[PDB]
């Protein structure tokens, strides 16, 4: 801790960090243990960036503890922790301070001109006085050649005058139109100090987000920065809480230029987007789907980028051009990572003679500086040693709830509703021209003002401009408005659509989640894509169904059937119901007119955990002793507080209990104040089955499921595989197709019956 101490204090020496009105908390925040007690506003800055540092620890030692993969954590992620934190200060202070430079130049400007035109007007006045007293000389003069002249010379000061009043109305007009702008920046010029304060306390939150939370996912980035957050409140240390990291850490032209990079339009890939441009270290790719390995490409494209391989034999030859000739690096299959990129990644140079000087294997290379290399893996479980944790910074693209269900919306649209997402399509780049348009048109207003000497009425190509950049404002924030109407119907449509992305995206992270049961049960995102893709177009319920809200429920239905099929065509027998009950389970939460069951539920999975005494379980005659703790675990719901007297005031009870199939017929031992639905009733089955007959649970558990998602649900899995209809359609010629199989059996002789059958030699 004081070696993090003195390194962050040595390093943000340069930098401002003076906050004389800074208030010490009652309650400070001491992480070095050596801080001084009246600390600071730098030294306050400095115990955070050390707490920073340490949550990463404790964040790396709670994803162990649940069995996740964690990535060292070393002094060069405190490193470069500080480096974004001073260049994000500077860069902050210096575009904060030149957009208050320009708003006050072009306030002084507008009110030079409200200036002007007060006067402008009085001269206005003088010149008609003057024009009435040449017109009374001249008249008075004729009334008594020289006076032809005297006339002349008049109506040369009425067409001054003319111009003159004309310059008043024009001029009127612009200060008009310029009113609201005159406005706005009045506020911003307001809010000024405000954004001053709350630099310091922006910057390290950002700073830390990039250095750190790259490797996490959605749920640990945003836990990581909320303990940064609560740290800094605890501290007094002043932040902003409005605006999201992603506006924070980049601008809106550089996320349109990523979005037209083919990068997926979501939160975490505009921070992944971030980090690869904002990186100290050079960045590690992690991306599965490649979404990220063809955004770089398209980034850098215009760099002359080259894809490599740590596999090909090429890959020395490449390397040595990029680092000579400066040219951007991608570089594939990490997880076969060569060592002879450590001093490249360790930025180890050599400044001798005029030349920087990098050595690469056995040979010097001049290192040109605008040399950068990316590093990419297919492979999210995949270990890495330390040591290369520590020389790049990890850049994971994990797919997020939110990102799969825009993602699964967007597809079912195209299917059902073509028109209507070409037409979304259309207005969310008409959307995005017209949001440019009003960002280059307020920068070439506020730096119009700027540049002009003297004032703005002195030269009549200024007050054209600024009336024309006015008047397209107008008619594009007129053009925004009636997109927006347009896009409202649009949603509309999508809002039936919605559920069935949501059960898409709780689909597929219970097939994700399958890894846990099993190592063999690895689904990836494309496997998810294809039966989503099959149920939407190759569906044969969807034959010559026309309606939109029938297709909807044919699609919902073959969701989890086909999700089901594939998924347990791949799996062990005894796995087949844990899936089918997880299946029940989406359905039954997207079930209109089904309580929660939370608790039935709850009391289903973890109700052995319940503490019972050995006085407080009673004896009941006729149950065992296991099947009375049940019971009385099951009593705590409020349905089952009167199990027991129910159990023994029926004396048929002790014929169901040694029945065959007591699953078939399950006694109504429950009090409910409602008529509960099939499904409920399944439950309390299902919880009563569990406690008395145990053996049959399994039995009780497809009986649920043929509640939920129908008798002939699982039918399909008793039949022998059709492998000629799978391979045939299903199966892609890139996809291999894996015989895995339990000992003692062989399924390279289905494959030789299959070929034989097809009459494809093999």
């Amino acid at each position: 801790t004081e070696a993090l101490y003195q390194v962050g204090k040595e390093f943000t020496s340069k930098m401002d960090l003076e906050k004389p009105n800074y208030i010490v908390p009652d309650y400070m925040p001491v992480v070095y243990d050596k801080l001084p007690q009246p600390p600071s506003h730098r030294e306050a800055i400095v115990n955070s960036c050390v707490f920073v540092h340490q949550t990463l620890h404790q964040a790396n030692a709670r994803l162990a503890k649940r069995g996740g993969r964690t990535m060292a954590i070393t002094p060069r992620h405190y490193l470069d922790f500080i480096n974004h934190y001073a260049n994000l200060f500077h860069e902050k202070r210096s575009e904060l301070e030149e957009q208050q430079m320009h708003l006050n130049v072009g306030l002084r400007k507008i009110k030079e001109t409200v200036d002007q035109v007060e006067e402008l007007r009085r001269d206005l006045r003088i010149k008609s006085q003057e024009l009435e007293v040449k017109n009374a000389a001249a008249n008075d003069k004729l009334k008594k050649e020289e006076y032809a002249v005297l006339i002349s010379e008049a109506q040369a000061i009425k067409a001054d005058l003319a111009a003159v009043e004309a310059k008043v109305n024009r001029s009127t007009a612009l200060l008009k139109s310029l009113s609201a702008e005159r406005e706005r920046w009045e506020k911003t010029s307001e809010t000024f100090k405000n954004q001053m304060s709350t630099i310091a306390g922006d910057c390290l939150l950002s700073a830390a987000f990039i250095a750190y939370a790259g490797y996490f996912d959605q749920q640990m980035r945003q836990n990581l920065f909320t303990t940064w957050s609560h740290h800094l409140q605890q501290a007094n240390i002043q932040f902003r809480t409005d605006i999201a990291r992603t506006e924070y850490l980049s601008n809106a032209d550089e996320r349109l230029r990523w979005q037209a990079s083919s990068l997926p339009a979501d939160d975490l890939c505009t921070e992944n987007a971030i980090m690869l441009k904002r990186f100290n270290r050079y960045p590690l790719i992690i991306d599965p789907s490649g979404q990220a390995t063809e955004f770089i490409m398209n980034e850098y494209k215009d760099r002359k980028i080259t894809r490599t391989s740590f596999l090909d034999d090429a890959f020395r030859k490449n390397l040595e051009s990029a680092l000579r000739f400066g040219n951007p690096l991608l570089v594939q299959d990490v997880e076969s990572y060569d060592p002879v990129l450590n001093p490249v990644l360790n930025r180890e140079v050599r400044r001798t003679g005029g030349r920087v000087l990098i050595t690469l294997g056995d040979q010097d290379i001049d290192l040109s500086p605008s040399f950068v290399i990316f590093l990419s893996t297919r492979d999210p479980t995949v270990e890495f040693p330390p040591d290369l944790c520590s020389r790049v910074t990890f850049v994971n693209f994990t797919v997020t709830r939110s990102s799969l269900q825009s993602q699964c919306l967007n597809e079912v649209l195209k299917a059902e509703r073509p028109d209507v997402d070409e037409k979304r399509s259309d207005l969310l780049k008409l959307q995005g021209e017209f949001q440019l348009r009003l960002r280059q048109l307020e920068k070439s207003l506020l730096q119009a003002l700027n540049e002009v000497k003297g004032r703005i009425l002195d030269d009549d190509t200024i007050i054209t401009t600024l009336e024309n950049l006015k008047r397209e404002a107008a008619e594009v924030t007129r053009k925004v408005e009636e997109t927006d109407i347009v896009m409202q119907e649009v949603e509309t449509v999508s809002q039936q659509y919605l559920p069935l992305s949501t059960a898409c995206s709780s689909i597929y992270f219970t097939m994700e989640s399958l890894k846990q049961i099993h190592f063999l049960y690895q689904y990836s995102l494309q496997f998810f894509l294809d039966i989503y893709h099959n149920v939407l177009y190759e569906n044969p319920n969807l034959k010559g169904v026309t309606d939109h809200t029938q297709r909807l429920s044919i699609i919902t239905k073959d969701l989890f059937q086909v999700a089901f099929n594939r998924v347990a065509r791949g799996m062990l027998h005894q796995d087949h119901i844990t899936f089918a009950m997880l299946l029940a389970r989406i359905k039954l939460k997207g079930t209109v007119g089904e309580p929660t069951y939370d608790a039935e539920f709850q009391h289903f999975l973890r109700g052995n955990e319940i503490v019972l005494s050995a006085g407080s379980t009673p004896r009941i005659q006729g149950l065992t002793v296991e099947q009375a703790e049940a019971v009385v675990r099951l009593s705590c719901l409020p349905a089952f507080k009167d199990l027991i007297a129910k159990v023994q005031a029926d004396e048929q009870f002790g014929i169901w209990l040694d029945s065959s199939s007591p699953e078939q017929t399950v006694p109504y031992l429950w009090s409910e104040e409602t008529p509960a639905t099939p499904i409920g009733q399944a439950i309390h089955r299902l919880l009563l089955i569990q406690a008395f007959r145990p053996d049959r649970l399994l039995a009780m558990a497809h009986m649920f499921v043929s509640t939920n998602l129908g008798e002939s649900f699982m039918s399909i899995m008793e039949q022998p595989l059709d492998l000629t209809h799978i391979v045939g359609t299903e199966v892609k010629p890139n996809t291999p197709v894996l015989m895995c199989s339990v000992p003692g059996y062989d399924a390279s002789g289905h494959v030789e019956d299959l070929a034989a059958e097809q009459n494809t030699q093999i």
